[PDB]
């Protein structure tokens, strides 16, 4: 779980504070100098900032591992989903442009067609120069005329089809090399925990960087918090700590050392000022 979250500063600093008065041969003007002080012991607050360090940074790690798998997971979705629509337009356009270059092979045939027919009706008109014979023949002209206008334009339509395919086509090209390079850098990151950013989008890896950063920032104040509270509980913990290392007799003081280092401390204690 937490630890930074889950720190109970005042029993930190007491177990920092017992491990540093387990020492048996600390001396009398060391002890002295340090009661006079009225302030952090050095060694102690130490070590406690030390411990609140590695709490704070494996906090940072942790919750950093928690947003990189939400963001490699839900780009490992979009892309699947991105494949799946571009494969399927793929297909549909391979069955497009089939259609269309089919078509495509087949129009000079019947432009040719037509126009041999045309050509036939011209002459049929020639010969007849009723009528009735001529309207219909005239009719039968227009229609012509008109079938290979359309084949021209059929033409080129398909044409314009064949050109919005290849861009479509291109379009999906490009998906897919950026698709294989975000997996390329799965392989690093499966197996390193590095390069999370290179398995995201750029858009992405915005979403991710802020999260990060956010949960950054709010875990460093919160050491700084837990610093400067251990900073101000000590003092006042050793010298009550200090009073029973001095009664418990697992030290290497003289008798007379004891009774003058609590000399100092009831001075402390019964101070006017603090």
């Amino acid at each position: 779980i937490m630890f930074l979250a889950n720190c109970n500063i005042e029993e930190l600093v007491t177990e920092h504070i017992k491990q540093f008065l387990a020492d048996e041969e600390l001396s009398f003007s060391g002890l002295k100098d340090l009661i006079l002080s009225k302030a952090p012991i050095p060694w102690i607050h130490s070590s406690v900032t030390a411990t609140l360090l590695k709490s704070r940074d494996s906090d940072k790690t942790e919750v950093k591992k928690n947003l990189e798998q939400q963001s490699y997971k839900a780009q490992l979705a979009e892309d699947k989903i991105q494949k799946e629509q571009d494969d399927a337009e793929a297909l549909k356009d391979k069955k497009l442009k089939e259609v269309l270059t089919r078509e495509l092979n087949h129009i000079p045939t019947q432009i040719s067609e037509q126009q041999t027919e045309l050509r036939l009706l011209h002459y049929k008109l020639e010969r007849l120069f009723h009528s009735a014979s001529i309207e219909r023949l005239q009719r039968s002209i227009n229609e012509r005329e008109i079938k290979i206008q359309s084949l021209f334009e059929q033409e080129v339509n398909n044409k314009i089809k064949l050109n919005e395919i290849e861009k479509r086509a291109s379009v999906r090209s490009q998906h897919h090399t950026k698709r294989v390079k975000r997996a390329q850098a799965r392989i690093g990151y499966n197996s390193t925990g590095e390069d999370i950013l290179s398995t995201l989008s750029g858009k992405n890896q915005s979403i991710l960087l802020r999260s990060i950063q956010k949960q950054h920032h709010a875990l460093e104040k919160k050491c700084s918090d837990l610093i400067q509270e251990a900073d101000q509980i000590n003092y006042p913990l050793f010298l009550e700590e200090l009073q029973k290392y001095l009664n418990k007799k697992k030290h290497t003081l003289s008798s007379q050392e004891v009774d003058a280092l609590k000399s100092v401390i009831k001075y402390i204690k019964q101070h006017l000022e603090f």
